């Protein structure tokens, strides 16, 4: 009873916080709070069982389905934002070196992760977003941060990259509601010996992040799933089936 | 490939300004019935069906089914509507299996609910139907007193849950157009009788744009025991039983 | 005895009356109804039933019998009438034997036919309704429109001389309440293919006076099948094949 | 194809006929043509074929029904006006003698064979009718032309009859519709050894007269069936099964 | 006259034979043959009219009586010897399906109608019988016929079967003579939606059945009966009054 | 319960092995007498009435019944025969109706016909006893020669429709322990003139294990004007006549 | 890996239990043994699972093949050898009556389908089969199981049935290699309103039945395809296109 | 119509006796290679062909073109066994689109494998020929060592999964007397780069007695860009792209 009340007030707050932050960039402090807020709620031992523990199925799929549409969007607005005032472990033995090559779907207006692994591996980097603004603010904020890299960002499809079949690994980014639906595409357009992380979060950390799914047992293999308490989004391994 | 996602896309276009236009004037409705049968018939054509399975982009196709599958199921039940106040003002295969000691329960029911009517008079079952929407209610409530009054016919707006005779219900019916439906199959395990059996209308490939797909249940609780794939209607059915 | 006489003239001299208002009045359609409803009643009280079968003046007894046979047929044509106009205003067993290869013909389909729409929609056969009667062939043909326009339904006002398809007709169901069935099943007999199955309604006793009863039949012609006597329904049913 | 129209003509004339006859008397000579003309028309070789050749069996019996309807009223009315003017080998072996006593239902209001039979046979004769006024009349008529005979005429169903009993042949007019319902009744009421006659008209002879019917072979046997193709109507004879 | 004296010579024919075939099993050939004789002879229309017309009431009491009798025990023994040399349209709405259960009064040693409806419908059934040489032999029968089928035939009264509150239709084999006390027990043995066939013959047919019989209207209600002029029994339907 | 069934089956092999002795020697009448009066007093007590009424089990019941109506009626043909011998040997309320101009038949008049002396003795009416067994006739007749020579007594085997004067019978009584009385009812109807009256002997209930019950008959024939029931006698009395 | 060395265990099993067979008939009772057994091996999930997963589609072909050969035989000899030893939901709607006449492809040794369906439905019924022995053994136990019913075994040809334009309803047995030939073949053999149930399996099934096939959309139109999970074959309905 | 059936049913028993008398000695070869040379006229004159497409027995034809195409597919195999012996003993258009930097895989190489040799010779691509049957593995390579030993040509008994070098594979070329042949090309899909070409051999109508047929392909995988039909040449040939 009590999970519904808090997961309704928190979509009433981030709808408003949506508005008000697209209407005025000085709603930016009190969003960012409220993320802040939400991910110490979802990471919360108590909520995360009482979540589990509501057997209202179809009740929480609503509530789910519209948390993890308005939280995607208000996560871009502050990455666009902070974009605009600034103007290896988890794949184990599979890790990133200067030799590979990195493809991000979803690389964002603010482009944290594609420019931190580029600087700690030497690795040619590629990011795509399917949003016109994050792949020009995301450019313009490497152009700052990270002139001398190997970055490229472009708001290409997968399809669309020329170099994909040199891509040795791939990350995707949670809050893409279709990534499972690129990762099939993926199969055909990369070589034999790629490997993927998906972010993803299941049980209530759904409501900040797109869902894990089964895939084809017959293309991509999942070689290890990291369930990672202290954090928003957990990493499933992706690699093709021998 | 690209012919494919311009039906689609046009399809698509359509719907969503034929909606628009209904809701402001229920005299448009027999554009929306038309544009209905147009799609039923791209969707019932093989040959586009096996283009529809050609087209590679996965993720552009996936954007459209689930475009599609939204709109439309708000287009059928508003169609339903102006059917049954068309009927009304004067302006106008699941399962024998069932029988008159049997009960059927169809969830999401309809304004217009001749799926209902037809069980009651066939079989002579005892029938609930129940829908989400009270308008769809109150309009069926009043087709059902026209046209079967003498029935053993109670549609109400009550959850799955809320059914005082759930565990007497010995089956049950899934319109094609509810998204949730295979969440609401899992909480009836509990709700429901050991020998209960679900008939779950569904639509994969070409037939997901016009409805919500089939799903894996956990097998320790349902198991399909029965699929019948119809190539001439626009939705197939499959049959769970309780492991 | 003398209870049972009273009863059927009152019964007998409140139908003529009901005839008359309605005939210059739709709105007096409920106290029809009503009437029809507590004469039903009164058909199906085995008391009653025994008390009728104990009446030993036959010749009252014959009189009452066709008088009230009569006017309840006719009683019952305009309630039909009145019902379909109702819903077309807004205002508002027998054999499975039947299959989709099959085609019934119905004689007295009626102006609300029901019946006809039921087998269409159930069996997927193909539906002939005659009619002597052109109001409710009219009023036929639109109920079929506005509840089953996708069914392959035919109401004509043709005599069953004239139908083109009768040698392919594999069913045949009479309607209780024409006077003159068993001479049209006569009829029927060259008209017909080896192999049709015929359904006539009936009620005898005290059935007959909201029927026409039933008759010994030519035995080298058609031979009685299969009776149903049904005490809670307001006619019985016998099944006739060709000799 | 003819007949209908011959049966549509004579129906037309004879439903005029009636309403001018209960109109004014005078239209009796015309109705007593018509009726002449009607019985010849039955009686002849040509129309009885005709008419049992017509295989329109539902359109018949309109007709039939009909006509045997308006012709009986119309005899009747002939029977009236005639009588206000004027004011046994059937049996063969069961013939009627001294000592017998005749039923005759459907007397009439101008009841000749009722006076014939009483003069010939010296029998006691009982006429009964359900029109009062024919039993009036009747009653007047005998009074004039067999006053000293043992006719009693009376407006008595059968079972209000004290001398049922008594009663050795009883005959039916045709024109009687429930003529066999009132058969049926007699079989309690009549001694052991009663022969009935029941006038009756099959085929064309229906239009003038009500039909034979099948009894109850466990009540009333049929012992004899009396084909007249000179006369207006048929003879069958029953007696109490043994 | 002649009915009287067929039903004499099956009489006889059926005592000897049923004591011929006690005496040596190579008898069965001959009493099946007199079996198919007589059931042709019951649904012949001639033998049937001639039956009902026969008014010696009395007279025909004793050989009903009397055939009715020794045809049941013939019926017996032919399922005997059989079970030993192999070792729902009547319903019409109210039919059989996999959800019901089936219990059948008069299993026999032969129990074919049990093995037919459990095999089509997937019910679970029930049979009982007084004869415990019927239940070995049917229990066994189906061990061969139907092993995999939920069937249970056991030697139990109804007031003595524990799931008798469960059954969803019941079944009266002819033959038994006091099937109305059965049936009048089993109002209150039973839930409230149960439907029940009374298998009976009237008529010729009760010479080779138990008739029918009038039911207090306060407990079962008889809702349907289906005359079969080519069946050997005719099936009444009974629903407990509301 | 189950004190009464086996009092019952204890009766029934007692009756049965009585049966079988007295056939063999009519020295054994006294044990059978005495076991009648026991039985009798049985019937006659309401507490064992009660409980008879307060057995459930339906089934066992009536197969007692049946069993016992049997083997009684054939004891009491015995009794009778052996009192008629024994007096010859020298070692020994239905209806005032009847009038002397009169004429009661009695069917099942027995080999001790007391009640058709006594009718005659009482009335003067003419009486004429029948009986289906030849050795009940004839040691009837011996019986009422030695008792009541001058009265007008006749005993035949004649069924009832083999009785030249049938039509003259005022008055009929059945015996109660014929199993076909009512069949015979039946068969009377056409026999027997309008006014005549039936008294009908019976016992129900506990009382139909030493009689043949009352039974329902067609009302447009037979009709009950009066009933006697008498709870220190053995047996009830139904009074019929015509409708 | 695990599948196929089942596979060929099983082929190996049943080439000797056939060769067997046909040596001596009391190898039977193993036979069928094997038969239960490979029926719950193609109906079980695990097994159904693995088949598919197999991805050496020209390996499995050879085993298919070989098995759907082998197995047919069995299932003749099977049958063969039953039948010397005793001597219409699927079509929804488009079910058979006693009006219909149904033909049956490939009827068999021990003609139990076309019994049941004669027996419960009236229809004429008519079975074709290739081998002379199975039309001789089928014939031979209808006679003695259904000898009443309409009937007639043949070894004709569809090409040679002169009454094969009243045929209503055909249906194919699944073990026919070349099915789809016939069925092409019927199309101007039959009436317009033909319904066709052609019994097939795909997927595992295809190791103890011959697959289905797409049929050319001018002639045959599927309407229904109905996949069992608990049958070992399933069926496809054909109606001509309009 | 039978003309046609009688024909092939004499080159079905020639093929199978001339098949096992070749097994047993290799010296009537020259009756098999005239039979099949009498064969290929046969299949290539266009009235046989006209005559062929008329016959309606399909189901005959069927298993006629089964029993040919298998037998005809090991007595080829045999004729290239016996050619390569007698060579070695001293008795004796598919795509320009290859070049030189290229690489092919023939399946179905042969132990004869000219064709192997002639692209080699022609393009200087480097070949790679497979074969399931190691005996023509053997004498292909002795062939290739007498007719082209600097030539990069290899062939070896590999399936196409255990190929080194697959993804660098630019053209395949499947023999036509391959029965799985489309399954391989379905598995090849994901062993090969994305640019490769597959040119399948085929033969349907009365080609089909001598070759196995073409089929439909998964649209989504391989893509038919090119087809050749040869009047005059005993195989046709469909090229194949990725989609
Ligand atoms: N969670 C939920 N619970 C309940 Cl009780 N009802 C729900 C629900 N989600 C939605 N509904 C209700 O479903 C109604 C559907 S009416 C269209 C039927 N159309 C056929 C054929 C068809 C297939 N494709 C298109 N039409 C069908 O859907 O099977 C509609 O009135 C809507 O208010
Ligand atoms: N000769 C003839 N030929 C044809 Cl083609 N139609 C004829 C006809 N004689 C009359 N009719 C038509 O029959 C119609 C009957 S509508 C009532 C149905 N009611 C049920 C239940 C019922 C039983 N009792 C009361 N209702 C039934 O009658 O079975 C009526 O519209 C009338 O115009
Ligand atoms: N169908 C039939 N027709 C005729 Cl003419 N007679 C028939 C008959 N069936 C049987 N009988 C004869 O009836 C005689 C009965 S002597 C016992 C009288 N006892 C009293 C009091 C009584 C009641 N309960 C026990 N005793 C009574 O039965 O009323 C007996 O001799 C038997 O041969
Ligand atoms: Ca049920
Ligand atoms: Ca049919
Ligand atoms: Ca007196
Ligand atoms: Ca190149």
């Amino acid at each position: 009873n009590e999970i519904k009340l808090i997961l309704q007030q928190y979509l009433e707050k981030f709808e408003a916080h949506y508005e008000r932050v697209l209407q005025d960039d000085q709603y930016i402090e009190a969003l960012e709070t409220l993320m802040d807020d939400y991910s110490e709620f979802i990471l919360n031992p108590i909520y995360e069982q009482q979540f589990n523990a509501w057997r209202d199925v179809e009740e929480k799929a609503q509530l789910i389905k519209s948390l993890q549409y308005i939280t995607a969007q208000c996560v871009k607005q502050v990455e666009v934002i902070r974009a605009r005032r600034l103007l290896d472990e988890e794949f184990g033995q599979c890790s990133i070196t200067s030799n590979d090559k990195l493809l991000l779907v979803g690389s964002g207006a603010y482009p944290m992760t594609l420019i931190q692994v580029a600087k700690e591996t030497g690795a040619s980097v590629i990011g795509i977003d399917i949003d016109p603004q994050a792949v020009d603010l995301g450019r313009r904020i490497v152009n700052v941060l990270a002139p001398n890299e190997d970055i490229t960002i472009t708001d290409q499809k997968v399809s669309e990259l020329k170099d994909i079949k040199d891509v040795t690994h791939i990350i995707f980014s949670s809050t893409i509601p279709l990534k499972y639906s690129i990762l099939e595409e993926l199969y055909d357009l990369t070589n034999e010996n790629v490997v993927v992380a998906m972010r993803f979060g299941d049980g209530i950390k759904a409501i900040f992040n797109y869902p894990s799914q089964e895939t084809a047992e017959d293309k991509w293999q999942c070689v290890n799933k990291h369930m990672r308490p202290q954090q928003i989004f957990d990493i499933a391994l992706y690699k093709k089936a021998a």
